[PDB]
């Protein structure tokens, strides 16, 4: 029985094969921004409210015109079969099951069509490829299986300097393939606009953390950002989102969903997030450690630890909704 | 002999079982806010005034109707025949002999009435019960038993998420109970009112954090509030009292009285807490640690410890009362 | 040879008890102000100035109406005795041969006459005592015997809680005693009246941290302060003086010299103390370590490095005089 | 294969003599400002940019009239052939080839003519001699020998205390010599002016951090400077000149080039610097970890790690030259 995300992080060192745990794990350069995803949320402190109705404690956000039952979704995460072997349909089965929306990934190692098939509330994540078409005939792919939004990611105009992969020469094993083709362009604004037109499904950018591209997105007709150095993975020496989100939904001013992700460890972190005003949270790599850990059963696990969390986070704090979690007061400290 | 609390803990460490030590030291979650209680206050450095007359030092103030001998009661602390086999009675006999407030529990081991029946100043904590009236019953039996305050609980809509407890297993010996009774409801500002309604004590709301709910307190007709974060134990990643205290002290404009608790370690610590505006602190572990050290005389031996460590640091810091501590200027640093 | 200051503190650990080495280095309390003496200064970078004239670069001063060599002092130390068998005249003969004021102490282990006929600029050191004649008659002695300040500590109520002291059982050797004498009264700003009064040498108020107490010092016709907590042995928690010391020098606009002390443990330091505003510093521990490690030799090399140290920071910082390096900018950093 | 500048650290310690690697990587006093130079780099994070067009990302800058491959010089590091026999040569040589800019000591240990004959873009730095005609006549014949820039060092009145220097009783082999010679005087604005008549190239000045003295360089006809505490090795406690830099950016308000150096070690680094205003920045002790590691190969592999680096440090932070890397916005943060 786990009580913490970090008896699973325990639990997944053990069962993977160093390398994989460090394609996991690792950020780029020296690994600045992915501890300071982790260091900007532990300088959070909330300033809880007392003795407010909790008759009806509810954690459910409405997102792209669905209801989820936390506010939280399943990060995109590529080549899945890399932790257990049901890769992606084992985490969207358990993200179905709990109500969490799960982002099918560009390079799943299980076919989108297969992973939409599954049910739930699939998200599509889109990298921009050399060839445009092909970027136009996924989102129309994802589109067609189902999915109800596009995650388009911003933030790899080609993949940061994972040392750790480079140290350990990382490379797939055979049996993990990208499923859904048979190669990277820098994404513009301009292929933001061609996946807008392409599409009736809202557009959301992730990996912004400027103010004025985040006032850029809600102008593009953007339905969300993701404001995220990309799990410090990215460019190494990024401002961590966390630190970007209150300054963020304050400049979009309602104009688009504004989601957040990088470290979240608790619920806790998840109501630390509402309260500097996101919308919802990404969680990575500790779906990653439960599908590692225990497969299918394993996120099932996860995802209910962390609805136990939130919902115990929120009521402590005098949050009858996520909307009231909205409207909580934070402080910085000293750790 | 202690020459410092910290002497305390070493002792009670050796001769408690691990499980009620951990029940004793624990925290919620990551246990962020347990140490950041201790963060806040190893930050502060207070600016002594010197030259000033000391010739009558007193450390004295009056407080619900009452004088106290030192700023300081004892912080309410359930099931204390967990420490020692006299519990309750022993902590509220040294009390009651070093001129002290107690706080008797509603999850006390020994029942309010025998606990009230050793003197000194006794006064209640309530927590909110599901059964309505049994919370009323309850507030009547410590008030025709001559407790003088009563002390709600506000921050515990249920209990926290101790992880400590969960990995040891932890639960009650068969050899104590909650002595009171023969369950927990959210207390809501309706709940406030009725226990006004009901008693002619000082009601006393223990676990306010945000300066809005201060103000709503002074509103709803409290005698005094804590501001406090349970110690640690309820929402992890909630605010120290210390950090609010400034301003809450401020927003009140001498409405009602202002204690804090939360990490007071020493007479030095008492002072800071002074100097930040608040009437009187609480203490909590310290008082179990010397309980479980030497029983009635080990809280005996702490409550002269801190008695001197509270003159002395008075006095170095050009105090001859506790209003004039009040009037000190503090200086945040780095540790 | 000794490169720096902690050469000394090394060489002194090596020769004396453990409890005498705990009397020096020891504070009050937790040591949390002893440490944060070191913190502070740490914290503080200089703006260094290039391309200035330093065909002369001279660290004199002038203070109290005489020359001195370096912007610095041996601050009053009790019962020197303790570290070497000359004690006090060990260190007021390189003091005097360095060109450096030595302060005698009211708690010599040498009289004061013997002190002051080494020659130099002996400046004395008042406590003030429960018989006040006593206190006067030692301020009239030190006159009479060519003392050229009187330093009153005015943070001494009485002696703060020394941990280390009370765990070691420490107590004087039969062999040292307050040579002085043949009991602690607080100091008021009365006393400091009466001691102006009695004297025409400048009076000195040693331990002032407040800005209103600087202001009052001005007032009652202080010649100096010297902005102190008393090395962290007085109350634990109390600021840093240095910390102070720009507030401090700003509030009195010439009005009396400023000196600082606390932590100085380099040429470096007094430069970061000289730019801050203070008119010199004392140094205390140091000059211990030195007297405990080669008696007079070794405070005559401690003096010399110091005097190298300051020479070299000043010329580095492009100042060529102690006036130029009073108007250097410091910026605070992290460490 | 180095995968960053770490790797040719810890192969340089391995084969360099303890000695001659503390030489190189020590700093004056206590260290302070050399441990601050990183400190301040890593409290700096970049707010990178989106979706903008990296079809030709381009690191050059044109610098003193000529075409850099990087916004980087290789910084003036007396005494070459201390790390390799090949000394400088080796090290002119690789910044020949990778297109950036090396800079020639007057303390080089081969003679300023071998090294200027080695091509590429060769600048010179001047010490101001006691022999001022001796300084002219250096001036003279680095621009005879083609060098594009006089680089003039004046935060060196003298050499600061450098304790491992002196630890160790370190002086230089008698197989390495001033090779420019067959003494230092301090440099004042009237040594600039003397520089400035005597030369039509680009006269930098090196050592500054207060931004008056960088205002005043720009009225002196200064080409550039280059903010800098002098890797640390000078006065100890000087501010990084990371931490002026934005101050002094804004303050010469382009009326000369504003180099940093300091704790460079990455692209990401130099991201950091150009983001926070700098024209470019001089690497010094990577360049020497290559140069002992590998010789003239080292080097190369080097710049080519760092030009990797830098070019993917821009794109991810969506930067298609160096001036759009100068509007980048930054954030402190805490490590
Ligand atoms: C192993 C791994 C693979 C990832 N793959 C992708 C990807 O293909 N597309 C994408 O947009 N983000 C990807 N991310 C980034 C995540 O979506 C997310 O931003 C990050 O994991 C959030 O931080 P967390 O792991 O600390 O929760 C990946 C992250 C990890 C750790
Ligand atoms: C073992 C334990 C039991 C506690 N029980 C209660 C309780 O029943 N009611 C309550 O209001 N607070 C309770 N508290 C919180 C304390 O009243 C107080 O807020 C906290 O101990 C203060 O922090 P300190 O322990 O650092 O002094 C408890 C604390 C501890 C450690
Ligand atoms: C062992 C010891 C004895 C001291 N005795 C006295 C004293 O008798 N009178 C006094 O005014 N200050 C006394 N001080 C304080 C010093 O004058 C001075 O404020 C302190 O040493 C400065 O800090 P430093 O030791 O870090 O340089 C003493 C300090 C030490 C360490
Ligand atoms: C071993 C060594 C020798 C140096 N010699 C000189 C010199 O002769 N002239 C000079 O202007 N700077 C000199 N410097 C300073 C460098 O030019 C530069 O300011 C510093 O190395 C930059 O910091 P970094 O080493 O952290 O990159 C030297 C630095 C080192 C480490
Ligand atoms: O961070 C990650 O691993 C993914 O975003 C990713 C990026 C580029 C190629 C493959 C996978
Ligand atoms: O500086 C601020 O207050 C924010 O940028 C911030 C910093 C660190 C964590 C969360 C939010
Ligand atoms: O913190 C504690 O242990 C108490 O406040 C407490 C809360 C809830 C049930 C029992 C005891
Ligand atoms: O930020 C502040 O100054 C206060 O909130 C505060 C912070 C830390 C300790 C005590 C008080
Ligand atoms: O700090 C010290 O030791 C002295 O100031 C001191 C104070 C009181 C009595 C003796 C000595
Ligand atoms: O806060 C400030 O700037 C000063 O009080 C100060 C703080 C720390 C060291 C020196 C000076
Ligand atoms: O830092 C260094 O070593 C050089 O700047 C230097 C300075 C003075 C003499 C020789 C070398
Ligand atoms: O205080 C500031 O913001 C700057 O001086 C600064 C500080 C630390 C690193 C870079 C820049």
């Amino acid at each position: 029985t786990y009580v913490s995300l970090a008896d699973l992080e325990r639990a997944a060192r053990d069962v993977l094969p160093g390398e994989i745990f460090d394609f996991l794990a690792g950020g780029s350069g020296t690994e600045a921004s992915l501890v300071a995803n982790r260091t900007a949320l532990e300088r959070v402190f909330v300033i809880p409210r007392m003795l407010r109705d909790l008759t009806d404690v509810t954690t459910e956000i409405d997102i792209f015109g669905r209801r989820a039952a936390l506010p939280m979704a399943v990060a995109p995460v590529a080549y899945q079969r890399l932790f257990h072997p049901e890769g992606e349909l084992a985490v969207a089965r358990a993200a179905r099951d709990a109500g969490v929306p799960y982002t099918i990934c560009t390079l799943s190692s299980v076919s989108l069509e297969e992973i939409a098939a599954v049910g739930g509330r699939p998200w599509f994540q889109l990298f921009w490829l050399r060839d445009e078409k092909r970027s136009l005939d996924l989102v129309r792919r994802a589109e067609d299986a189902g999915c109800e939004a596009i995650v388009f990611t911003v933030d790899v105009p080609w993949m940061g300097r994972r040392l750790r992969d480079m140290r350990n020469g990382f490379a797939l094993p055979e049996w993990v393939t990208a499923a859904n083709f048979d190669e990277f362009a820098p994404a513009t604004w301009e292929s933001v606009e061609a996946v807008r037109a392409h599409t009736d499904l809202p557009v959301v950018l992730k990996g912004i953390l400027a103010v004025e591209d985040a006032r850029r997105a809600v102008d593009a007709g953007a339905g969300g950002i993701v404001v995220s150095n990309h799990g410090g993975r990215q460019l190494d020496g990024a401002v961590p989102g966390i630190e970007m989100l209150g300054e963020i939904v304050a400049a979009v001013s309602g104009g688009c969903e504004v989601l957040v992700d990088g470290g979240i460890r608790s619920g806790g972190d998840v109501l630390k997030a509402t309260a500097l005003g996101a919308s919802a949270v990404l969680v990575g790599r500790p779906v990653m450690w439960a599908l590692a850990a225990a497969g299918q059963d394993g996120v099932r696990q996860l995802l209910e630890l962390l609805a136990e969390e939130v919902r115990d986070a929120m009521g402590l704090a005098g949050c009858e909704s996520v909307g009231a979690a909205r409207r909580l007061n934070t402080k910085l400290g000293v750790v």
